[PDB]
C-alpha cells in the first residue's frame, strides 16, 4: 500500500582516529516501504544527536548501512499492535534518517565489539518541556548524558563534603553534569579540558582546578599538575578518556575512591592500546571500579526521578546544562565533525534539529 | 639479667624479582632488652609465615633490619599494663626473630610504598582449635589468608548458581578457599596453576577446569585457553597474579561481574608493569573491580564469625584447607624460597615452626 523517499547518512568507509566525517558518510535517497507489519510504526526524526561515542559504533557499523545514533522522534503511523500512536513523540536510538520504520522493541546490536541491545523507544511527555527545558533535552540532560551523569552520582558514587572528585573530558556534557552535582554535594571538583577557553568555561562552573590535558604529553607532568590540583589524593574519578590522565588518577587514589568508567578517548579515538599496568594501584586503596553503561538505568522509574530531581534544578538555573542545535539534515555529520575540533564553541550537548 | 640472646633474619640485600633468599637474608644473633614498660611485653616466636608478598616488604625493608612476617607468639613476660598476660597466645606481624619485645598496638609501616598500618596483635583462644584446625590455622585459614577469601566471598563477591568463576593463583591458600567457596555458592570454577601437579591438585579440590600458564604466556594461547576453559564467559574473577591470565578474563567479563584484586604476582615478582589497557572492557559488562585489603576486616567481629562459618566448614570436612609446616628457625628463609621455586609440592600455607 505504499512507500516514501527518505534520506540517509550511510557509512562509506571506516577511517580509525579522529574522524573525518565528510569522508566517512554519504548522504543517500532510499526508497522506505511504509506497510507496517503489526507491531511496526512509521517514525519521523525531528533532532538526532551526535556524541564522540558514534565513532566506535561507526567503525562498528557496516559499510553502507545507516549512521545509528540517539534520536526524537514522531510516530506518523503505527500497525495494530504497536507501543504508540500517530502523534506520539519518542525518543529511542533511530539514527541519521529522515524517516524510518521500527517496531521499537530492544534490538541487539549484532556487529558491535560487545553485543549491546538497545533499549526499548521510550514515550516523552510534552508536559514537561517549555522554553526553559525545551524538547531537545530529551537528547541532552533529560536523557542519555543526563541520566548518565544522575545515574553515576545516585547509583554508584557516594560524594561526601571533603572528597576530592576529579572529572576527565569535562567539558562535554556528561562531565559538566557530574562536576557540578559533586561541587553541590560539598567535593573540590578537578576537571580536564582542551583548551584556554574551555579551562575558563569549567571554572566558571564551579571547577576548582582545571588542567589543560595537552600536557598529557608526558605522564609525569600530567601527574604533577594533578597532583598540586588534588594534593589530598583523589576519592572519585569520572573517566571519560583514559590514556596518560587515568594513569596519573590511578597513582594518587585515596583509601575507599570510587571511579566511575564511562568511555575511554585515549583508547577508542587516539588508539593509545598500552600502557602501564593500574590494577595494583587499587589494591591497598581498596577502591571500587565501575563499568559505566547507562542503558541499564532505562526504565520508566529512572525517567520520572530524573525530571523531578534534574528537571528542576536546570529549570531554576542550579544546574548549567548547555545545547549548541545545529539546523538541517544536511548538516549532521558537519556538526559530529565539530565535536573532534579543538576550536571549540561547542557548548554542552551538540544536537540537529531536522 | 635484665638481657637475653635471640636470633633475627636480617635484610642483607635488596635483589629485585624472583627471591634469591639465600643471598638476600642473615642470621644474626642479637641482645635483648627484658626491662619492660608498664605496656610492654615479651614475647617468644611459635611459628611464623613465608608469604609471597614479604618479596615487598623485604624491598622496602632497610638494610639490617629484621624480615617482618606474620607469626604466632606466647607472651614470656608482660608490665601491669600489658594487653595480654604470661602465657597468652598472640597473633601478629612479629617477624622472623626467635624473641622480641612488643606492645602489641597498631604499627605504621613508614618504609612501605604506602602509609600501611600493621594491625594491634590480636589473642588467640585455644578452645577454637583442635586436631582439624590446629593453632597453626592461625597464621592460615583462621588468619590472614581465610579472612582474606571469607572476607571477600561475604562481603564483596556475590556468586551465583550458574557462574563461571575464574582464579587467578589458584594452587595458594587464599585461591584454593575462594575457589571451593564459589563451588558451594553453585559455580562453575577454574583455576590456573604452574605444574601439571599443581593442577592435578586444584583438580583433586573441585577445581571444574585449570589452566597452565606454565606453557602460556602468549595471551592469544590464554585467552583461547581461558576460552576453552570458560565457554559462557566469566562471572567472577579473584585476581591473585596479574599479567596475561588477567588480560585474558577482561576480554570475557558478562555483564553485571565483579572482579576481586588481591594481589599481582606478575607485577610485583615478575615485574609485568605494563600491559594492554583494560578499563574499555569494562564499561559496557558494567563490571565492578574491587582492590582487596584483608587488614581492614581484622576486627573482633570479623573474626568470631570467621571462626564460626569457615572454622565450622572446615571441621565438618567440607573445606579443605592444607598446611605445609617447616621446622627450624633456621630453615625459614629456605621455606620462603619454595614459595617461588618451581618443582614445588606445596600444599596451602606454608610456615615454620619454629
Amino acid at each position: 500500500l505504499g512507500s516514501m523517499k527518505t534520506e540517509r547518512w550511510v557509512v562509506r568507509e571506516h577511517v580509525e582516529g579522529v574522524p573525518d566525517a565528510a569522508r566517512i558518510y554519504e548522504k543517500v535517497e532510499t526508497e522506505l516501504n511504509t506497510r507496517l507489519g503489526e507491531e511496526q510504526m512509521l517514525l519521523k526524526t525531528l533532532y538526532v544527536s551526535v556524541d564522540p561515542y558514534l565513532q566506535g559504533i561507526c567503525l562498528d557499523t557496516p559499510i553502507g548501512d545507516h549512521m545509528g545514533a540517539d534520536s526524537i522522534m514522531q510516530v506518523l503511523d503505527a500497525g495494530p499492535n504497536a507501543p504508540f500512536r500517530p502523534g506520539d513523540l519518542v525518543q529511542g536510538f533511530g539514527g541519521w534518517r529522515t524517516h524510518l520504520v521500527s517496531d521499537g522493541k530492544p534490538k541487539l546490536w549484532q556487529t558491535g565489539t560487545f553485543p549491546m541491545v538497545f533499549p526499548a523507544y521510550r514515550k516523552l511527555d510534552l508536559r514537561h518541556y517549555d522554553d526553559a527545558l525545551p524538547l531537545s533535552t530529551a537528547l541532552g540532560v533529560m536523557g542519555g548524558p543526563g541520566m548518565t551523569a544522575w545515574g553515576t552520582m545516585t547509583k554508584f558514587m557516594q560524594v561526601r563534603p571533603g572528597d576530592t572528585v576529579v572529572v576527565s573530558g569535562a567539558s562535554g556534557m556528561i562531565g559538566t553534569l557530574v562536576g557540578q552535582m559533586a561541587k553541590r554535594a560539598g567535593a573540590r571538583v578537578v576537571g580536564t579540558a582542551g583548551s584556554a577557553g574551555k579551562a575558563r568555561y569549567l571554572s566558571q562552573l564551579g571547577f576548582d582546578a582545571v588542567i589543560d590535558y595537552k600536557l598529557a604529553d608526558d605522564a609525569d607532568k600530567m601527574r604533577e599538575a594533578l597532583r598540586e590540583a588534588a594534593p589530598d589524593g583523589v576519592d572519585k574519578y569520572f573517566d571519560s578518556i583514559g590514556g596518560s590522565v587515568t594513569d596519573a588518577v590511578f597513582s594518587m587514589l585515596n583509601v575507599g575512591s570510587q571511579v566511575a568508567v564511562c568511555w575511554q578517548w585515549a583508547t577508542q579515538v587516539q588508539r593509545d592500546y598500552h600502557g602501564p599496568r593500574l590494577l595494583p594501584y587499587i589494591m591497598f586503596p581498596r577502591a571500587t571500579i565501575r563499568g559505566i553503561f547507562s542503558l541499564e538505568w532505562f526504565t520508566e522509574q529512572n525517567w520520572s526521578a530524573l525530571h523531578e530531581e534534574l528537571g528542576g534544578l536546570v529549570r531554576r538555573q542550579e544546574l548549567v546544562a548547555h545545547e549548541t542545535v545545529q539546523d538541517g539534515f544536511e548538516h549532521i555529520p558537519a556538526a559530529y565533525q565539530t565535536l573532534f575540533s579543538a576550536s571549540e564553541s561547542n557548548r554542552g550537548k551538540v544536537l540537529v534539529r531536522v
